[PDB]
């Protein structure tokens, strides 16, 4: 009669074994959940982590290619400083050399007055031989003239 | 008788005729090599005179040849100067690029590397859904298990 | 009271079916919600794979950045290798000249060395017809002199009886 | 007295001899002079001659000189425009490698302003992903805290009659 209340306690048995079932395995699939959370989660700052040493590199590479630049601008300022003495040397060398060509020029200038001045005095001293043998002969002249004038009479 | 004499004077004034004719002759001759003596040393002195002017220019280009020489010289350290420091600048930029080359493999080394930790976090979600069906398979077990034990008698 | 019975039977089936309704009711109900969990699972994983797919896709673009780069690098190696050689074969063209210029600078000095000397020679060789002038007027003068000697000498001694 | 004539006549035929002889005496004595100064001019002449002919022998060194001089000058000029063409063209060289390291500079800047700007964009796409998670498990959180609701509360209901 009253153990209709024995049906009851049995059904009502069925279900705080099925809630615990049912709760234990969302529990289970809530926990399932929040611990993905965490392992990703840590390979997810482990993997933002790299950011910082790629940024280093890429700093690095960016004041490497200043240091070029700079390099570079040495070079340009090298290169016309000493193209600049270079070309005062040129012209200094070239003002020397037409020094030279002039002063070369002035001595073939006093070879070729040597030369009149030498031919002239060979000259001159032929004119005084010349000069020489016309007196001889004009002396011969007078001296023979005296002779001849040495007569007397008659005829 | 003592006419005779006067063919003497005669005779005497022979000499005098003579010895006149004959010493203007000598002394002309005399005359014409002192005279000879005073044409040519002056234009032996004249000719002389030209050395003073040719030593001139012959100390000149000795002076220019000396300053191409010292033109030679600054040149030399001039090259040598401009060679060096190029030399410098070529090794620096070296210097530089075997650090560049460092960095660029050192972002390749770090390229490879986000990629096998990309690659990890797809398998680990694959993971994550992989265990979450067969939770999911796992719960409808426990579930219909549940149901099949809410019989009661008989059999 | 045989009746008594059935009335306990009417309800004894009453509370079970009442019972089974509810059974059956958070039965379907729960495999709604497992149901559910899996596919906000599935969903989330979908979700975060084309993210992936999008980030990991970053990877080709930054290698062609590496390799552009790696190339430019061996582009000024080159540069560097051609600047070197134009430089050395200047340098060695240079250094040519340098010797071509000093040997031509010794062959002026040993010209213009034999220039001074023959200069000097040609002084000397001018200074001895200065000399020989002297010396004929000297002996000229020397000639005239002992000429009128012997001149006026026979003058004096052929006018009468000499001895 | 015809002989005191012949007396006067001896006598001035023999002054007249005796004025002969040294007449002769001195032509050839001056004769030989004469003969003598001549030969004193065409001696000396022969003696210069001789001196300035060696003297004006000088002429063609002096100009081989000056000529090799000249020549070594053009030498000079020469070895000017070769090292003038020299520097020239290595000036030009360099100029060109000047430009291409230049432009390989700016591509080289251009490669890496890129790969600053795709760290940067990777950075905000993983912070997407960490942002996505912080939403999936709060999802996650509540999806179960209402689960265990409509659990909790079908089986506090269904124990009997609830409305």
């Amino acid at each position: 009669l009253q153990v209709i209340e024995e049906n009851n306690q049995r059904h009502k048995a069925m279900l705080d074994s099925m809630q615990e079932k049912f709760a234990t395995i969302i529990d289970s699939s809530l926990q399932s959940v929040e611990e993905h959370a965490k392992q990703m989660h840590k390979k997810l700052e482990q993997l933002g982590a790299m950011s910082l040493p790629d940024a280093e590199e890429l700093q690095n590479l960016q004041e490497e290619l200043a240091n070029e630049r700079a390099l570079a601008q040495q070079e340009d300022a090298l290169l016309e400083s000493m193209m600049m003495q270079m070309e005062q040397i040129k012209n200094l060398r070239s003002k020397n050399s037409i020094s030279m060509s002039v002063h070369l020029n002035k001595m073939e200038e006093s070879r070729l007055t040597r030369n009149h001045r030498i031919d002239d005095i060979k000259s001159g001293i032929q004119d005084y031989q010349k000069l020489g043998i016309e007196a001889s002969q004009s002396a011969q002249a007078e001296l023979t003239s005296q002779m001849e004038a040495g007569m007397l009479c008659l005829d």
